[PDB]
């Protein structure tokens, strides 16, 4: 990315760090709603049905900002994230298995909630950053899957 869409990204991010939780509640929300098999991962809480338990579910909003907080740190090295890559592969490899397309399907949904909430910060020059940064997540992390072993 250039150093002005990275700005783009931090820029909008920022506004994601004033509510982390009621972003995160509203990206899961939104995916499992438009992906309902990716609910199934989440054993505490793949019982869920209402778009109201959803919003009162003490895990699914810690699930939301523990998503959240490792995104952002990872946005913020600004494609130099090697090291918080590894033991989030580690993880969604070997013991979580999520396929890369589960995180199209997130990647999709951050990108829902953020032109929802904020369409002024998130215009086609900022969607388009944080399109390539998601993307630039998912490409590193499918090669770390695969050095891991798995082919998701
Ligand atoms: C931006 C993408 C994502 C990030 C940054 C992220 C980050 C995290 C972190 C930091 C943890 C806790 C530590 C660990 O187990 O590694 C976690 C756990 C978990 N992740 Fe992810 N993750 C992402 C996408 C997903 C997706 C798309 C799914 C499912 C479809 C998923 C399913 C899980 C599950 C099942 C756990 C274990 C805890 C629980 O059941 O809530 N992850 N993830």
């Amino acid at each position: 990315l250039s150093e002005g869409e990275w700005q783009l990204v931090l820029h909008v991010w920022a506004k994601v760090e004033a509510d982390v939780a009621g972003h995160g509640q509203d990206i899961l929300i939104r995916l499992f709603k438009s992906h309902p098999e990716t609910l199934e991962k989440h054993d505490r809480f793949k019982h869920l049905k209402t778009e109201a338990e959803m919003k009162a579910s003490e895990d699914l909003k810690k699930a939301g900002v523990t998503v959240l907080t490792a995104l952002g740190a990872i946005l913020k090295k600004k494609g130099h994230h090697e090291a918080e890559l590894k033991p989030l592969a580690q993880s969604h490899a070997t013991k979580h298995k999520i396929p890369i397309k589960y995180l199209e399907f997130i990647s999709e949904a951050i990108i829902h909630v953020l032109h929802s909430r904020h369409p002024g910060d998130f215009g086609a020059d900022a969607q388009g950053a944080m399109n390539k940064a998601l993307e630039l997540f998912r490409k590193d992390i499918a090669a770390k899957y695969k050095e891991l072993g798995y082919q998701g």
